[PDB]
C-alpha cells in the first residue's frame, strides 16, 4: 500500500530496508513509507530524521520536500517522506566501478562540505557509510539517513568497555568499543576515513565479522596504540585489554593502497587516527592539501544556529509534520 495522491503518481520500486520502502513518483521524486508507531525506538528515529532534515538546508544534505500523513493523530499510522530523487548510492557504485582519484577527491570534498554544515549545527550523523551517500550522473553527492543522529554532547561521551552500539559495524571508530558513546564529532570523521579507504580499493577497510572483531581489524592496521594514547583511554578494562595484546606494528598506508595519491593517504592517516582527540576535525580536513583544488571556506556554509513514551513521540511527529498539511 503506497497512498500518496493526489500530488504523486506512477510509482516504481527503488529499494527496501528496516525503515520501510522507497519508490520513485511523479510530482520525479523519491518517496519513502515509514510505519514506526508501534515502537518507541522507531518513533525516535523517525522524529530525528524529520526534525533535523527540516532544519537543514544544504546542497550536500538530502532535503525533505514534503511529508504525507493522516489529518489526525488517531488516523495516522504511516508517514511518507518525499525527497529529491537521485540515481544511485556510493555502495552500489563501488560494486560496479573503480573510481579515479579525481572522482574520489570530489566525492570526499562533498562529504566533508556537508559534514561541516552538520557539525556546525552541533549535530552528529553517526551512521556515515557508502549506502547513505546518494549520487547522480553530474556527480552531486547528498548525505542521507539521520535516524541515528544526535546533538553532540562531549561532556557525556563516556561509557564502559565493550558497550553495545547501534550504528553500522564496519564504520565504527575504535573508541566505540573502548570508552565512547559516539557523542562527539570525531565519531563521524572516523567513518569518513573508512569511506575514503573504501573508495580507494572498492573494499571495506575494516570488515569486522562481529563486535570485538571490529577492534581486531582496526588494531591490525593501525598497530598498537602509543603510551600517550593509552593514557587517554579512561577505562580500567580498556587499558588492561590493550596492555594485554602483543605489540603490533602499523601497516603502511602505501602497502594497503599502492596506487593511491600520496596526499589522499596523508589525509586518510589523519582521519583514521586512533586517539579521537588527535583526529583531524572537519574544517581541517577540508583545508588538507588533497582537497586544495576545491577548498573555499566562503562556499562551505554553516548552519544559522546550533541545535519519552511512543505515544508522546507520535504527538511530536504529528506536530513536526503539520506544516505540510493543506
Ligand atoms: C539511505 S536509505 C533512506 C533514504 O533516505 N533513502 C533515499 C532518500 C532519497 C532518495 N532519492 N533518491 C534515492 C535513490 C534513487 C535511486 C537509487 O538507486 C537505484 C539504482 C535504484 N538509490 C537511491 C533516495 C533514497 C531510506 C530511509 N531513510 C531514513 C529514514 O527515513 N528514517 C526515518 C525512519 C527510520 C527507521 C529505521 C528503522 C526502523 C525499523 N522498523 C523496524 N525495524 C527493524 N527497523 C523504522 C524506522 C530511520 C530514519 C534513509
Amino acid at each position: 500500500v503506497f497512498d500518496v495522491g493526489p500530488r504523486y503518481t506512477n510509482l516504481s520500486y527503488i529499494g527496501e530496508g528496516a525503515y520501510g520502502m522507497v519508490c520513485s513518483a511523479y510530482d520525479r521524486v523519491a518517496i519513502k513509507k515509514i510505519s514506526p508507531f508501534e515502537h518507541q525506538t522507531y518513533c525516535q528515529r523517525t522524529l530525528r530524521e524529520i526534525k533535523i532534515l527540516l532544519r537543514f538546508r544544504h546542497e550536500n544534505i538530502i532535503g525533505i520536500n514534503d511529508i504525507i500523513r493522516a489529518p489526525t493523530i488517531e488516523q495516522m499510522k504511516d508517514v511518507y517522506i518525499v525527497q529529491d530523487l537521485m540515481e544511485t548510492d556510493l555502495y552500489k557504485l563501488l560494486k560496479t566501478q573503480h573510481l579515479s582519484n579525481d572522482h574520489i577527491c570530489y566525492f570526499l570534498y562533498q562529504i566533508l562540505r556537508g559534514l561541516k554544515y552538520i557539525h556546525s549545527a552541533n549535530v552528529l550523523h553517526r551512521d556515515l557509510k557508502p549506502s547513505n551517500l546518494l549520487l547522480n550522473t553530474t556527480c552531486d553527492l547528498k548525505i542521507c539517513d539521520f535516524g541515528l543522529a544526535r546533538v553532540a554532547d562531549p561532556d557525556h561521551d563516556h561509557t564502559g568497555f565493550l558497550t553495545e552500539y547501534v550504528a553500522t559495524r564496519w564504520y565504527r571508530a575504535p573508541e566505540i568499543m573502548l570508552n565512547s558513546k559516539g557523542y562527539t564529532k570525531s565519531i563521524d570523521i572516523w567513518s569518513v576515513g573508512c569511506i575514503l579507504a573504501e573508495m580507494l580499493s572498492n573494499r571495506p577497510i575494516f570488515p569486522g565479522k562481529h563486535y570485538l572483531d571490529q577492534l581486531n581489524h582496526i588494531l591490525g592496521i593501525l598497530g598498537s596504540p602509543s603510551q600517550e594514547d593509552l593514557n587517554c583511554i579512561i577505562n580500567l578494562k580498556a587499558r588492561n585489554y590493550l596492555l594485554s595484546l602483543p605489540h603490533k606494528n602499523k601497516v603502511p598506508w602505501n602497502r594497503l593502497f599502492p596506487n593511491a595519491d600520496s596526499k589522499a593517504l596523508d589525509l586518510l592517516d589523519k582521519m583514521l587516527t586512533f586517539n579521537p582527540h588527535k583526529r583531524i576535525e572537519v574544517e581541517q580536513a577540508l583545508a588538507h592539501p588533497y582537497l586544495e583544488q576545491y577548498y573555499d571556506p566562503s562556499d562551505e556554509p554553516i548552519a544559522e544556529a546550533p541545535f519519552l513514551p511512543k505515544e508522546k513521540l507520535k504527538e511530536l511527529i504529528f506536530e513536526e509534520t503539520a506544516r505540510f498539511q493543506p
